[PDB]
């Protein structure tokens, strides 16, 4: 109403129920919105984003949608901490989800979480929208087991240089092309080789990817052509798969759509 904008929400209309933990922005929290909407309230700590410049951005993600995408309801910017308002994942992160090895996944359901990020970012590559930062961490699961796109383009905004640059503590090196390693040149195609990346991970469990290297060993690696190989619950389709992203042109890699071809084709092969 009266002094909130489409992309706002009076933070009067939240009800806190749950700490779901703390992560480089700060805390998490699940609660309700107008006392019977399952919501989840990120917390924007002082000094780590960029405001302004998000503020403007929420504005385009407001008008993303998709069913395997999480879904931002708005914002709350009048205080601080801002809060970022999204649907809730009642089963949290996906590299934690991936870690419990008591849920025994079928490898049919590893596919199923693959294609259920390959549809979200076939939909962020039709908006010409990148993630710039993709990976099992980023991912969420929720009550169904669905899993979802989270986080999307965030990481344009996080002001701690740490996380911002390759020569950066805290880069996602593991998850970067060699372009982007060597020349710092993001593109709808470094978002494949990071989508690439996770499909590794949701087969192999959770493992870390590279993970007897250091970042520093696995840009080497990278750069001197050599690769992740297969985890031992990819079969070779799926391997073939994960393994396209990785071209060292990233022009011969191939777009979400055709990923996501191949996917249900091994899907139906596998059934
Ligand atoms: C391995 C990772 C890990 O330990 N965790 C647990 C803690 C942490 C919980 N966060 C959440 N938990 C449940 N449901 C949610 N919806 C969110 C959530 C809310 C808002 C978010 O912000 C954005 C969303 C989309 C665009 C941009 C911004 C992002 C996520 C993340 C995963
Ligand atoms: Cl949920």
């Amino acid at each position: 109403g009266l002094g909130y904008g489409s992309w706002e929400i009076d933070p009067k209309d939240l009800t806190f129920l749950k700490e779901l933990g703390t992560g480089q922005f700060g805390v998490v929290k699940y609660g309700k919105w107008r006392g019977q909407y399952d919501v989840a309230i990120k917390m924007i700590k002082e000094g780590s984003m960029s405001e302004d410049e998000f503020i403007e951005e929420a504005k385009v993600m407001m008008n993303l949608s998709h069913e395997k995408l999480v879904q931002l309801y708005g914002v709350c910017t009048k205080q601080r901490p801002i809060f970022i308002i999204t649907e809730y994942m009642a089963n949290g992160c996906l590299l934690n989800y991936l870690r419990e090895m008591r849920h025994r996944f079928q490898t049919q359901q590893l596919l199923e979480m693959c294609k259920d990020v390959c549809e979200a970012m076939e939909y962020l590559e039709s908006k010409q929208f990148l993630h710039r930062d993709l990976a099992a961490r980023n991912c969420l699961v929720n009550d169904q087991g669905v899993v979802k796109v989270s986080d999307f383009g965030l990481s344009r905004y996080v002001l701690d240089d740490e996380y911002t640059s390759s020569v950066g503590s805290k880069f996602p090196v593991r998850w970067s092309p060699p372009e982007v390693l060597m020349y710092s040149k993001f593109s709808s195609k470094s978002d494949i080789w990071a989508f690439g990346v996770l499909m590794w991970e949701i087969y192999s469990l959770g493992k870390m990817p590279y993970e007897r290297f250091t970042n520093s060993e696995t840009a080497e690696h990278i750069a001197q052509g050599l690769r992740l190989y297969r985890p031992h619950l990819a079969s070779e389709k799926v391997y073939t798969i994960m393994y396209s992203c990785w071209h060292e042109k990233a022009d011969e890699r191939p777009t979400f759509k055709i990923l996501l071809s191949n996917i249900l084709d091994v899907m139906d092969e596998e059934s």
